[PDB]
This record gives C-alpha cells, sequence and structure tokens, in this order.
C-alpha cells in the first residue's frame, strides 16, 4: 500500500532503499577466549555468527554492512578486523569508542535526585515510600561509589545484556551518518541524516532485501510463539537519525529511574509515540510495527 493507520492516526509508508546499511552488532566481555589474531567475534558452530555477516555482506555486496563491536581488542584482533574490511570492502568496523554519546546523555545524580524530587512533591498519604527511599539509596550508593556517573557508562560491559542493548539504541539514533563520524572508507554514498537495518548476527540472510518500506520509516522485530506476542529488539530499522519513537524512549530514560532499554526505551517509546494513551491494544501495535522479510529466516539463536 501507501499507508497504513493506527489509534486513528495515519501513518505513510517511507521508503528504506538499498543504500540503507544492514547493521550488526557485537559486544565481547572477554576478548581473551579468542585469538589474539583472530576476528573477536564468534563463529561456533551453535552460534556460527562471523559467519552470518559474511553471508549476509555477499547475499548484498552493493549496499553497505556495518559492524558495531565493542570490547578491549588487542591491536591483532583489530587487525583481524582489518583484514576482514579489505577482504570484503562493503564491510566496516565501527568502534563504540569512535562515537560520541555526549548529547543523549545524563548524571544519574541528577537523575536520582529529579524523582526524590517529584516524589517528596507528592502527597505523603498517596506517595511511594517505597520507592522514595530507593531511589535515595541509589543515590546514596552512586555519591560513594562515583559522583560524575552516568547513564551510559552505567551500562556498560559488566552490565550484561544491557551493555549491547542500550548502545544499540544510541546507534540507531546517530543512524547511518555514524559511518562519517567514525571515519569509515567509501561511505559517501550514505544519505544524510539516513536511516540504518540494525540486525541481530542470527537473522538470516537468504536473497535480496531490497528496498523497505514502514509506518513512518520504523520497524521492529516481533516473535509469534506459540501464541504470545511480543517485540524484539533483534530487528531494529529507521529511515533517519533520531527518529523521533526512540527519541521519546531516550527521554523516558532520562526521566525515570532504572530505565530499561526493552522496557522502557525500546517498547514503550515505540507506543507512547505510536499510542500514547493506549487506545490500541498492545497486539494491534505489535502488527501494526512488525517487520516483515520473507528473505531473512529470524532470530535463529531460538534453534
Ligand atoms: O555477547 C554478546 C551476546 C549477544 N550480543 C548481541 O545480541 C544479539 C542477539 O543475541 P542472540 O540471538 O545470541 O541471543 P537472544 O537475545 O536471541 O537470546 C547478537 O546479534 C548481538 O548483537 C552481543 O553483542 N554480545
Ligand atoms: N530479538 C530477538 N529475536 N530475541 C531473541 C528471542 C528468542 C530467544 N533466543 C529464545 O530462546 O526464544
Amino acid at each position: 500500500s501507501g499507508h497504513v493507520s493506527f489509534a486513528g492516526i495515519d501513518y505513510p509508508l517511507l521508503p528504506l532503499n538499498h543504500q540503507t546499511p544492514l547493521v550488526f552488532q557485537w559486544f565481547e566481555r572477554n576478548p581473551d577466549r579468542f585469538g589474539q589474531n583472530e576476528i573477536p567475534i564468534i563463529n561456533t558452530q551453535k552460534n556460527p555468527y562471523l559467519n552470518n555477516i559474511i553471508n549476509a555482506a555477499i547475499i548484498e555486496k552493493e549496499r553497505i554492512i556495518g559492524i558495531f563491536v565493542d570490547g578491549d581488542f588487542s591491536k591483532g584482533q583489530r587487525k583481524a578486523l582489518g583484514k576482514l574490511e579489505q577482504n570484503y570492502r562493503n564491510i566496516k568496523v565501527i568502534y563504540n569508542s569512535d562515537l560520541n554519546y555526549s548529547m543523549y546523555d545524563k548524571k544519574l545524580t541528577t537523575i536520582y535526585l529529579e524523582n526524590i524530587t517529584k516524589l517528596e512533591a507528592q502527597s505523603a498519604s498517596e506517595r511511594d515510600e517505597v520507592l522514595l527511599n530507593g531511589v535515595k539509596k541509589s543515590l546514596e550508593d552512586v555519591l560513594k561509589n562515583n559522583p560524575e556517573e552516568t547513564l551510559i557508562s552505567s551500562h556498560n560491559k559488566d552490565k550484561g545484556h544491557l551493555w549491547f542493548d542500550f548502545y544499540r539504541n544510541l546507534f540507531l539514533l546517530k543512524g547511518s551518518d555514524a559511518f562519517l563520524e567514525a571515519g569509515k572508507p567509501g561511505c559517501h554514498h550514505l544519505q544524510p541524516g539516513g536511516g540504518c537495518i540494525y540486525l541481530d548476527a542470527d537473522m538470516l540472510l537468504t536473497d535480496k532485501l531490497g528496498t523497505l518500506y514502514l509506518p513512518d520509516g520504523i520497524a521492529i522485530h516481533v516473535s509469534r510463539k506459540d501464541n504470545h506476542v511480543s517485540l524484539e529488539n533483534g530487528i531494529i530499522a529507521v529511515n533517519r537519525s533520531e527518529h523521533p519513537a526512540l527519541i521519546k524512549g531516550l527521554e523516558i530514560m532520562h526521566s525515570k529511574p532504572y530505565g530499561d532499554p526493552y522496557n522502557d526505551w525500546l517498547s514503550k517509546g515505540l507506543r507512547h509515540y505510536f499510542d500514547g494513551s493506549h487506545i490500541q491494544d498492545y497486539d494491534a501495535f505489535c502488527d501494526f510495527i512488525e517487520f516483515k522479510h520473507e528473505n531473512i529466516i529470524m532470530n535463529t539463536s531460538s534453534l
């Protein structure tokens, strides 16, 4: 079609053409279980992840493919990627530390003390003292722990999947202009404030994706088994840098103590923006936001 309507509001279908880079990501806690001249991306039998991107990149030799990486990498491991970039020159390895996220950041001192004030400003007979006293101990712990400690800094490598699911959302905010910001070669063909298509390393290209159309230029993976529909972070495709729906999620992250990239940033951001007042069902959003492609065997890690 040319559009789709949700919550009574109308939403045009927006193009994501074959310029639009595929993004994969690998945040690796333990680089030293790799060879120091091995590509520090996993290719195990159960998770032959280094293999899934290459085949992706081969199936799409004429759209850019980004590999969003992060971890304390040996010089030789960085040149394993280097070989990977010249041996296949649509692949672009991008180090998380080579991007500046200061414009999207916030201090937990700030974030906590905000909520402390909000709660203290409410009636004592209404208010969440149980929460009121948790944010203050969180407060008490960050002061001692470090004063200048932030949202971004918190979702660190020590923190498990939050480490990479948080920075994912940031990446997409920066979109295709991030190929430029790290300085990656042969990316002049990317359009400015242009989108991207993140993919779990396990979503399998089989055939070409071509030119995608989306409601407002955004869609995410939705899983449906056996009957339990959820939103998934394992595909995220936007048509531009700093898409609003994710922007709203970054605000919720700013305005919530203990925000979660999955619960708050991804899920509620999308849906509040698409459905601020919850007039359509959850599922009826899941359907509306679902990313459909027959040429990808979705989320093969479940097998
Ligand atoms: O050590 C890890 C583990 C996972 N991931 C990211 O998590 C995505 C999906 O993980 P997977 O399908 O293995 O786990 P699931 O979420 O499906 O259990 C991967 O493509 C990676 O981008 C990562 O960066 N480092
Ligand atoms: N975004 C995603 N596809 N996440 C993975 C969900 C599937 C998960 N591997 C399972 O045991 O079912």
